[PDB]
């Protein structure tokens, strides 16, 4: 009743993941689209309201569909959308994000086949009381009693079952998303984890590399049409953003990409169309300075924590970023002689340590099987 699962929330800037214990193993909950990860974006119209993939295609062209609302949390900031009948909705931060969690929420209850009214939900370290505050609101409107509140890095390390260690571990956790990079080193001592050093750049991640592809395809087209005004073109710009997203996801697996957007826009002269190869060579070369910008942070956190590199016994690479080869390699060079840690979905690996702290709030050694 009031002693059930407990679910594990990533509650993320660009997409969100729902986790729950399961015979004594974490699993990642399918949305109704099939997906194991959901994007962090809500379209309204009155009262329907379209959460993720579907408000995702809508991103760029409907004026009501709001993105990246973690940007807020903790503020006084309201969103605005428009009624139909002209009258303007305001929305706060936690009632946006609630959206989110009343989505994950609705499909994971009928995924496991019971009601669902108790979360553990994360947060970047950095958090401050208000914006740790204004995510347990966002559950309680979507409700959800919010059980406890962890950090993403400190989520991450619970997934790889780095509490359980016998020694005491100085843990990097590199963690480069859709919007955010940040870099944290943990102490775990006892089974318990203490954040002793961060850095990075929340204005940094994914979405960067996929606007030098989509900067590299205006510049092909400028090689023809001039005067063309792309961004007014919403459809384009919808388009453009879709297809520089999915070269970048092939590129971390095979060496070239076919970038194709036929009757792009249109001139005076007629179509503007896009056949383009893009190289995994030249995608690194454009975005050189991106993943430059995340080699400092690693060197600040060792400088804060007073450390020597080879006191670091763990890497944990986290994020869908990381997938890229650039990313790896550059991790590895920062930390000589170490593997890092991938094995586990980096795009999930939140929700799953999200999910194991739920099972031991709850307890029950038959449920989280915790040894
Ligand atoms: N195979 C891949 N190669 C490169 N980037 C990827 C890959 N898979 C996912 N990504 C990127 O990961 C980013 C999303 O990161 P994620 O950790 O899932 O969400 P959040 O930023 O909300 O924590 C997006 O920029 C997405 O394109
Ligand atoms: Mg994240």
């Amino acid at each position: 009743a009031d002693n059930g699962l407990i679910i594990g929330i990533d509650l993320g800037t660009t997409n969100s993941c729902v986790s729950v214990m399961e015979g004594g193993r974490p699993v990642v909950l399918e949305n109704p689209e099939g997906k194991r990860t959901t994007p962090s974006i809500v379209s309204y119209k009155n009262n329907e309201i379209i959460v993720g993939d579907a408000a995702k295609r809508q991103m760029v062209t409907n004026p009501n569909t709001i993105v990246s609302i973690k940007r807020l949390m903790g503020t006084s900031n309201k969103v605005k959308v428009q009624n139909a009948d002209g009258t303007t909705k305001e929305l706060s931060p936690e009632q946006v994000s609630a959206q989110i969690l009343s989505y994950l929420k609705d499909f994971a209850e009928k995924k496991i086949g019971k009601k669902i009214s108790r979360a553990v939900i994360t947060v970047p370290a950095y958090f401050n009381d208000a914006e740790r505050n204004a995510t347990k609101t966002a559950g309680k409107i979507a409700g959800l009693n919010v059980e406890r509140i962890i950090n993403e890095p400190t989520a991450a390390a619970l997934a790889y079952g780095i509490d359980k260690a016998s020694r005491e571990m100085k843990v990097l956790v590199y963690d480069l998303g859709g919007g955010t990079f940040d870099v944290s080193l943990l102490d775990i001592a006892e089974g318990t984890f203490e954040v002793l050093a961060t850095a990075g750049d929340n204005r940094l991640g994914g979405d960067d590399w996929d606007n030098k592809i989509i900067e590299y395809i205006s510049a092909y087209i400028a090689k023809e049409h001039q005067g063309l005004n792309l961004s007014k073109d919403k459809m384009a710009m919808q388009r453009l953003k879709e297809a520089a997203e999915r070269a970048k996801i092939e590129l971390s697996a095979q060496l070239e990409t076919i970038i194709s957007l036929p009757f792009l826009t249109v001139t005076q002269k007629g179509p503007v169309n896009v056949e383009l190869k893009l190289t995994r060579a030249k995608f690194e070369e454009l975005t050189k300075p991106l993943l430059e910008r995340t080699r400092n942070p690693i060197s600040d956190v060792i400088k804060e924590a007073k450390i020597k590199p080879e006191e670091i016994n763990e890497i944990l690479l986290v994020g869908g970023s990381t997938r890229m080869p650039a990313v790896q390699k550059l991790v590895e060079s920062m930390v000589p002689g170490k593997k890092p840690n991938r094995s586990i979905n980096p795009d999930e690996v939140v929700a799953i340590g999200a999910a194991i702290q739920g099972g031991v709030l709850r307890g029950d050694l038959e449920h989280h099987h915790h040894h």
